C-alpha cells in the first residue's frame, strides 16, 4: 500500500461525510487560521481523527462553500522541522488531490529579504527554492505511481500565472496593492533560523522571502496535477546587514483569499 | 556485519558461476542498456536472484569487449526512489568486491551549458553532490579502515587518463563537435528543478544536472577504482532556465561505440 | 521521554559523582584531547559508561578557579548519527548548568591567507546538512527547555570572541590567528574542487564536518559559544606538526577561561 493508495483511503473515509466533494483546497499557514471560518456549512474533522494523517503535537479540517465554490480547508500543516519526512509532511496534498481538489490556495507566514518587503506585507509566490528537497528530502522520494503523476514531474511553472494574476488585482482592489509583491520563496529546514553568513547565501541565491514550508507541498500538488497559489505574510523583514499585528495580517489575508476564491468561481465546478 | 563485508559475499556467490573475474565495470545509466549486448560469451544474473541487491528488470551482465572481462550493470540505483545513498551505491561495493579497477558510468542528464544540444555527449571532468553535502552522503557510517580510507579525497574523482582516451575516442568516432567535457551536478530528484532552482545551480558552475553517477562514484574512489563518466544530453535548459525513440535509439547506438572504443584504448593498460 | 528529557537524566547520573556542577563547557577536536589534561582534581568518566550517550572520555575538574567539563572526543553526523544524536551531549552539558561552552575543532582553510598551523576563531558559521533535512533541533521542541525557533544571529558570543583574539595577541600568536566563518557539511568525503568553488562563492573561510550543529543546540539552550578552528591544511586558489598544535590550542583556551572567570 503505497502513499497514495493511503491517501485514497484517508479521502474515502472523509467522503463518507460529504455531500459534495471540494474543488478548491486552502492550507492556512502560522497564525493564519481565521481563513477557516469563511467557510461556510461547515463540517469539522480534527487531523486527530483523521485515518493516515501524520501525528500532530489542534490542526482540523474544514470543508465548507465560500462564494459558491466547495472548499476544503487546512487549519494548520505539517513540516519537515517537526520530525516528519518531506513525504509524510505532504500527505495532506495528497489527500487533497485524493478528493478532488484543483486548485490549492496556500499561505505562509516568512521572513523578508528583499529590500523593499516591511512587516505587515504580502508576498505572491512566483517561484520558489527547496533546498532540503535538492539534497536527500524531496517529497515525491520514493516509489512513484505512473497513473497518479510523472515519475520526473517539471517544475518549471509550480505556481500558476493565472491564479497568480488575480492575487495580485484581488490585492490592488483591496487596496493593499504599495504592501503586496510578487517574489521568489526560499524554502529550508528549520526550525533553527539561519546566521548572517547563511542569509546572505540566501539572497545570492535570489531569495526574496525565507520560510520553513510551502514549497515541498506544492511540489506534490503539482505532481499531483493541481493548480497552486501561494501567498507568504512577511511577518518580519531581515536588515541589509542580514540580522534579525497578526490580527490585521489575519483579515486582510483571508479578504485576499475570499475574492480570489471569488474570481476562481470562473475556473471551476460550481 | 558492514556493507563491505555483505559486498564481499554478495561477489563470492556472483563468482561462483565465473571463470573470470571482471575488471572492467559499466554502469547503464537511462535508455542505455543496449551497451550491455556488447558482452560477449555472457552470463546474465537478474538483480533479482543476486543477494543483498536492492529491489527496483534490471540485470547484471557478465562478458568481454574487445579482449576485457566486463561486468555491466544494466540499470542502476537512484536515491530518488527511495533508497538510501549507502543502498543504492551497493553495487559499486560489489564492483569493488568482484576485483573491478575501472568504472565506466553513462548516464542520461538535462544540459545548462548554452553549447550542448540535446544529443551530445558531455564527459565528466567533476561533479556537485548536492545530496552528498547536505545528509545524503554514501559513505555516511562506519568505516573500515582496511577497505578505504576514513576521509577520502575527492580531488580527481574522474581519471585524467580515461577522459583522455574518452575524448579521442569521440574524435575517432567522428563526434567531436557533439562531445564536450564539463561539470556534472547530481541532485536528489525526482522532481526536475524550478527555473529559480536551475539559477543556482548555473550560479554553481553546473555543465549538466542529474539525479544519480556522482554518489557512485564517490563510492567507487574510495574503493580504490579508477572512474569514467559520460552523460548523454537527453534535453537542455534555455537561458532563460526553464517520436522520442528516434533520439533514443541513435544516443544508444553512439555510447555503445563510444564505450567500446574507450576500452579498447583501455586494454592497453590492465 | 524526550531527548531533554533524557539529558536531564544522563546529567543527574553524571552529578552522582560531583562535587561542584561544571559551570564551563569544553569539546576536544580531532588530535586536541590533551587539552583535558589541563583539568585539575578530574573525575573521568569513559562515555562508554554513560548512560543515553552515543575511546571517548568526559572529563570534570578546574581549571584556573573554574569547574569545568570537557569531552575527549565528539561525535559527527558522517559516523551516522542524526544530527539530534550527535548533539546529544550538548543537551547535557546544559542539563549540567553549564553557562559557557568552549568548542575546537581541526578544519580546511579556504581563505588565501590562512596556513596550516593557524587558528581560525569563529565569528560564524554556514551549516549545510541543518538547512537541508538534517537540523540538530528537527523533531518535538520543550518551550520550556528553548524556542521553537531559535535566533542564530549571534551563535558566536562576541565577547569570548574578544577574550579569544586577545588571548592569542597575549601568547604571541596574533598572526597566525584569524576570525571567520566555519562551514559545516555532512562529509565524511572531502569535497570536489567544483564542490569546494561553491563553498568559497559562500563565503566560507574553513570547512569541517562538526560544531555547527553542536553550537545551533548549545545557543538555543541558552549557553554562550565560542568555537576555534586548527587550520590543519590549507586549500590552493585552484581549489584542490600536530603536537605543537595542540600546545598551542591548549594555551589558548586556558588563557581564555582564565578571562571568562574575571567576567561579570
Amino acid at each position: 500500500m503505497t502513499d497514495y493508495d493511503l491517501a485514497k483511503e484517508t479521502a474515502a473515509w472523509l467522503n463518507k461525510q460529504l455531500q459534495i466533494r471540494p474543488v478548491l483546497g486552502i492550507v492556512c499557514g502560522s497564525g493564519l487560521g481565521k481563513i477557516g471560518d469563511s467557510l461556510e456549512t461547515s463540517i469539522t474533522v480534527a487531523y486527530s481523527d483523521i485515518p493516515n494523517f501524520p501525528v500532530g503535537s489542534a490542526g482540523s479540517l474544514i470543508f465548507g462553500s465560500v462564494n459558491g465554490v466547495s472548499c476544503v480547508c487546512m487549519k494548520g500543516r505539517f513540516h519537515l522541522y517537526e520530525g516528519h519526512t518531506a513525504a509524510r509532511a505532504t500527505f495532506p496534498m495528497r489527500v487533497f488531490k485524493a478528493l478532488g481538489v484543483k486548485i490549492v490556495v496556500l499561505t505562509n507566514a516568512a521572513g523578508g529579504l528583499n529590500p523593499s518587503y516591511r512587516p505587515g506585507d504580502f508576498m505572491v509566490v512566483r517561484d520558489h527554492i527547496n533546498l532540503p528537497g535538492l539534497a536527500g528530502a524531496n517529497p515525491l522520494t520514493g516509489p512513484n505511481d505512473d497513473t497518479e503523476g510523472e515519475r520526473f514531474p517539471s517544475m518549471t511553472s509550480v505556481y500558476d500565472k493565472t491564479l497568480r494574476k488575480y492575487a495580485i488585482s484581488a490585492a490592488r482592489e483591496l487596496g493593499m496593492s504599495y504592501a503586496t509583491h510578487e517574489g521568489v520563496y526560499c524554502c529550508v529546514n528549520g526550525p533553527s533560523f539561519e546566521t548572517p553568513a547563511e542569509c546572505k547565501i540566501l539572497r545570492l541565491m535570489g531569495s526574496d522571502a525565507v520560510g520553513m514550508s510551502t514549497a515541498p507541498e506544492t511540489i506534490v500538488a503539482k505532481h499531483g496535477g493541481m493548480r497552486c497559489l501561494a501567498v507568504s505574510l512577511i511577518s518580519n523583514v531581515i536588515a541589509s546587514n542580514c540580522e534579525t499585528a497578526g490580527e490585521e495580517a489575519s483579515a486582510r489575508m483571508t479578504a485576499l483569499v475570499k475574492l480570489v476564491i471569488e474570481k476562481i468561481r470562473g475556473e471551476l465546478p460550481r
